[PDB]
């Protein structure tokens, strides 16, 4: 059961679906160059064509309208809007203005993500997010988006998963630009978080707008394999690296000193945190976005710099090898209310990848239906406790370019044949439409 | 400047600093005897062989204490007198302390007894010392014997004096005995001392069924950031964790501070020496909290330092040690402990200062020391008006004594000691302190 | 190839023997490691394996049919000492029978003492981390020298201390799966010391002139770019994999650059006693090399040891390992230049590919190609005077491939693990013919 | 001593000149460092110093009366370039006049370009941490070469880059007093790179044969015990103090064992550009050594570089430094064996002792003894063919001794800093006689 004001939704990002990579004045992003770099992405796959959504946006709007979702979440491609530094590209902005206007016409609330990892190559070449100037480049991008789209757009999300864009990209080398440097990584994270707060301030101050704005963090709760002191330190450090490094500056206006000390094996000055920065980072928002996928069971490692490694999990697992963990999702939400925030929470991404077999114009993904149903049940149980999860966005609308895995993994509720660009609904899409329908059918 | 009727004025010493008679009464060498004889470790090879010769002249020193009018006299028991070999109780050594405590009761003086004031027997050291977990049990054999023989006579017990000094200053920084430089040894040493504290409180309250007040003494130095920069805040935090929170958190919160555990992980790569049930024992409820206070430290950030901090320049008035005179920062510290840590009654188990004392025509005009003590007693009074419940103040020290690695080069006493003749001469501060006590009464 | 050149094939005890609880055998670290969750592919073990304990006579005929000069096998420690100080004469009798039979069939037995099957009783006392493991191993080695030195042709003390040490105690991939750099360097030191003591014992106590040596796996390391950063990266990968083992064995010292790099985890080297390094570096008769691939590496600021794997565009095996015969030639040249002038034996070389059985035959041309390129390299190097005296083809049988289990097939003879049927792959016929051709060249 | 042996004495500009804000001079890092609280002994500074800028003629007569062959002094950078790009001819004229007057009095001017007085303007742009410092220093060196090469007898580019680099940017004891290992290695690299560029400029552009070289302070390091730990400690102390500077200068490379140890703080070496090390290792005419003492070291698990000072039972100077003439001999033999065959000059040797002025005389028999033992060692080494071509006694005058201020007296001539009176110590008379005795020996 869900409340009458509960928002069902689905979501995508620009580089994962759009394609048309050198069309409409678009110039290359870090992910274009990363896909072309040897050994970084699965079988050299890229987002040149992707789901061809830039051309086929109208067909996909109908699919969204057919699902009956209250809200559609999408991201704006920075390299379409500012293909060069200081050079606005109005053709790029028109596409999004048309996309948002068409969604509104169809009774669909547009929820817009400003940054979903597609940094322009001109920005990267000046240091990217490692450079403090990146705060001001992003503000020019945001200003132009607010000025042209704030009358149409229903909600703004400044940043999607700064852990991925920051740590996974600059420390672990898995995402673009694929660096392995903790110093660059903490500087990148700080400038993303600061750009978040400057953008919120700009919307509410300069533009005098009451459009709901917030951030989205990916959160993965961390559990100790045993109750030994070592394994408690492992959990703590994993929690701090994945969660508290981002939650503390956003809601407390401080970085966790335990992680600062732990990172001091690589980071030997924090003078990049200027005075006034953490107050701006912690500027009050209208909601809090959460991307949730799984937990991580950890144990202690004497040979790890950050004192933790992954432990063996006996849980049921997705196609990615990630734990299916709705009980731990409930722990996470409870903790955020206890420790961090009383803001309305939106689950801005939840979903799963399974080995989907297309067989005779049909995809039987009972496993994806299970996953989503367990989490929606966990959302309903939490709302009965008073945890205030106002909405939920199913990731993803269609099968799309899944980053370093390429098209090898399929997260979509709608199947996509990538050589014909045919959309075929999966059983989970039918099920999800009917969940929204059955919900809507009983409400006033 | 006024103190409640139940307020306790006192003075204090430790065994190795004053007793002398190092090879007499069955006493075998401690870590400090061998440290003093190890080259480059102590000022001009000075040692505690003779010291104040207090072991022979205890009666004379009781008269001085009696004349001062102090409610309480704090002294330490020498472990190597009581257990000169492992498992070998020496009853002659115990007899001295029984006599000492009995005589103090006769002269109307409350005896406050420190079990461990750094004088670890050499036999313990040779088996690994405090780095070894058996050190918990060796200390418990020592403490059991002391409780059995003296609990009826002694007014209050102090398990450990300054585990930071015995642990970090001794096993990490290498300044005190046994002078090691190993962070892993150091955190094992600290842990076993703290665990031996908790086991002894448990022992006295449970085995002996005694209600005699027991607690610990920690030396606490509040830490201040030179500037408001993030770097300097990290420096303050890490200095405060290293000096203070590493000891406060296990005692009162039953946990170690994880920010310091992570910082120490540059050297310490497993915390499995912390067994399950240890931190609950370490944090066993005490009857009072003991604080040794001397100064603050102003710190700034250092990128080249493993713990991210160095000392910054201080413009404050300084003692003969070069330590800041810091009564305001003492007030910050007490307020913080009430706000974050404990509501137990606090005893300032050591406070004092070293200055360049000159004997002139049979007198020592140590007005600088008087000033120092006075500024802190004023702080104690002002803090008690706020409800901070500092129930006692012990002036360090009774006699000029052996000042550890500085030797006899530094004089902390309120009674001057000519170490050639062993003559006791009252400094101006002793007469002043005796009169402060009278005034209170 | 020269007339004295030895062709061989090789196995290890836990990988093929099976009969895990039979003949008085007690568990090893690998038995337990297989039965720990998440450590081995689909929980596979060496309980049954190739059933070679029972079927050894059949396999002796296969070896004989191959025409190999030498067969290399390992002795299972837990069969010889199933409990501490408790000698098992049944366990020894098997290996005595095996070696005598091979001698009767005209085959040289080359014997590996330690191939990773540490008894559980030794692990429960600390294992290789404990200095007493040197003495435990000597008791094991003494018994093997006493009962077999007359029968055996050559002795190999240790197989791949990098694997048994660093992969096992630092990286956690092999048994017992620990992740502690301090345990790892002690483990390695005691393995290398036990080697040195065992060589001293054979030549001193027993007065024997039987050829003895050690086997190190070696993987040459290459910098992605010519920058200073990537030179450090290569230096450190090389030190971690190769120099940490080569320097003590041949120079009687550890490389200080690695000691300094390891000092982020290791804060005392007092486990290296006086006399140990002179014992570790005791003169051997040959040097053994297990070779498989190179590694292309680059610099990483976020890595404690300053290197990570760089993208390789080389042809790869079924394992993803680079097929790297040119780099094999670089390595051998380096060893003659820097380290040793002893006769080299390639004690393991081979590859794994996706082998299918079709119509009673395995068409492993990929494996033939691999082996051919390396045998060519050996022949080229021996023309330069590099003195590679022999080559063993890993492996005789498809076997238990450690953390990969039975998912990976390295054998020249296919094994159906359900039936225990031996089927010759194309590579076995080919290799037998390579040997035949070499023999036909000899006068 | 041999017929071509050079006896000398030495000073540096900030230590003796004073006149800090006169002649167009702007502040150096040391002026600002002296005004920074807690850095220098009782806030002492080089404002007046020995007032040698005004009293240079008197001090020349003292040098003349000493009978030294050579006088080594340094040029104050802020007198020559008080602002970036602005040449100051009044400042240059002073050093031209000084050098000319020394030539007229039969004295060889040996000139040090950099003796730690970096102009403040250079500091405010990052200083030695900035790669531009190489070019700033080259503009300064060019101007000195253009105006003084005819007059000057020998050039020293840099004095003690260990102090100006590691003691200044890592340990925080000298100006600008930073504690950052990353800044420290960049500083050292740029100093060494500026050395090599300056040597190239003198021999290439100016086409000059004037002898040029670097001066390194060298402290040989010794293990307390024979244990492995203590060998690592000695190795690391030697690398930090000596090999880090010797290897680039003579081998064109940095020692990788130290790069690995410094990687706890230094996470990229891209500041070392291609070509730099070949420029740094450009061939010089002589090698300069500042020698003072040894250091006995032992292992420390709590230390990042694995070493701490060990107790020494040697006779000590007033600084607490070991009097170590035997160890000096070890150093010189090591340099010939491992590094260079250039003629060596001891560009600084000397000692501080608690000098008391008594009845217009200073009885510094302790300083006499020290210098005698080292001059004996020099003579003994030259009998072995070690080719020490000269000795400069540090110092001519009691002077501003850096972070110790005027609390420590290294001079052979006493200076009453309250009155600026020069008074010859017994060592000065003695030293003059030693030179006299040596001259009387030559035909």
């Amino acid at each position: 059961k869900f409340a009458p004001n509960f928002v069902f939704g689905t979501a995508t990002s620009s580089y994962q679906i759009e394609g048309a990579h050198d069309e409409g004045g678009r110039t290359p992003s870090i992910w274009d160059t990363f896909c072309d770099t040897d050994g970084k992405v699965f079988e050299k796959h890229n987002g040149d064509v992707a789901c061809d959504h830039y051309h086929r946006f109208e067909e996909d709007i109908q699919h969204i309208k057919q699902l009956g979702v209250d809200t559609y979440r999408f991201s704006i491609a920075w390299p379409r809007i500012f293909p060069s530094k200081g050079q606005f590209n109005p053709e790029g902005m028109a596409f999004y203005k048309t996309l948002a206007t068409r969604l509104q016409e169809e009774g669909i609330k547009p929820a817009v993500t400003l940054y979903h990892w597609d940094l322009p190559m001109w920005a990267h070449e000046e240091g990217g997010w490692v450079n403090r100037d990146s705060v001001d480049w992003f503000l020019d991008f945001a200003r132009v988006c607010f000025e042209e789209l704030d009358g149409i757009v229903d909600s703004w999300i400044t940043h999607n998963e700064p852990w991925c864009a920051g740590f996974l990209s600059y420390h672990l080398g898995q995402h673009a630009p694929g660096h392995t440097d903790m110093n660059e990584a903490v500087r990148a994270v700080h400038h993303m978080l600061l750009s978040h707060g400057k953008a919120v301030e700009m919307l509410k101050g300069e533009f005098n707008s009451a459009t709901p704005i917030g951030i989205t963090l990916n959160l993965a709760p961390k559990y100790a394999k045993t109750d030994s002191i070592n394994d408690q330190i492992a959990m703590n450090n994993a929690d701090g690296y994945a969660n508290r490094w981002f939650l503390d500056p956003i809601f407390k206006g401080q970085y966790p000193v335990d992680m600062m000390n732990l990172f001091s094996k690589y980071v030997h000055t924090y003078d990049f945190i200027h005075a006034g920065d953490l107050a701006t980072i912690s500027t009050p928002c209208d909601f809090f976005g959460i991307n949730f996928y799984s937990r991580n069971l950890v144990e202690f490692s004497a040979a790890s710099d950050f004192l933790h490694k992954d432990a063996y999990s006996d849980y049921d697992k997705t196609g990615m090898g990630w734990d299916i963990a709705p009980s731990e999702f409930k722990d996470l939400i409870r903790r955020l209310r206890a420790e961090y925030t009383d803001l309305p929470i939106y689950i801005t991404e939840n979903g799963a990848a399974f080995d989907d077999q297309l067989v005779d114009g049909k995809i039987h993904d009972q496993n994806r239906i299970d996953y989503v149903a367990q989490h929606l049940q966990a959302v309903s149980d939490l709302n009965d406790e008073g945890m205030n999860i106002a909405g939920y966005y199913l990731w993803s609308l269609l099968d799309n370019f899944e980053w370093s895995f390429g098209y090898d993994k399929r997260f979509g509720i709608i199947y996509v044949d990538f050589d014909t660009q045919e959309r075929i609904w999966k059983d989970s899409a039918h099920w999800y439409a009917n969940v929204i329908q059955t919900h809507k059918a009983a409400l006033p």
